[PDB]
């Protein structure tokens, strides 16, 4: 009718929204889909660790200390030569301290 016969403005259908403006957008996201996650940065290692006092493991400095050894370990058995349990014969009986009254384990150890 009056007010309304040739100008029809149809805006209320469902698919499109219309409230954006239909400006589209193309991106406006600011990482630009780059991976928009890729901003949080969480631990992206800025530097290498963080400290890096002694850079690549140097104990080093100058207290080589040793005097419990234990460098070449060795963890099978004791000696590669002469050996013990070839005789064991030791005359060296000198060291007390020990309770080896008692060596016959039983359910004292």
């Amino acid at each position: 009718g009056p007010l309304g016969s040739t100008s029809l403005v149809q805006g209320l259908t469902p698919p499109p929204d219309f409230n954006q403006c239909l400006k589209n957008s193309p991106d406006e996201k600011f990482f630009s889909d780059f991976s928009n996650n890729m901003g949080s940065r969480k631990n992206p290692d800025p530097l290498a660790t963080e400290e890096v006092p002694n850079q690549e493991q140097i104990p080093e400095e100058g207290f080589i200390h040793t005097q419990y050894g234990q460098k070449p370990e060795q963890p099978s058995g004791a000696s590669a030569g002469h050996r013990f349990p070839q005789g064991y014969h030791s005359d060296k009986r000198r060291l007390s301290k020990a309770s080896s009254k008692a060596r016959s384990d039983d359910l004292s150890v």
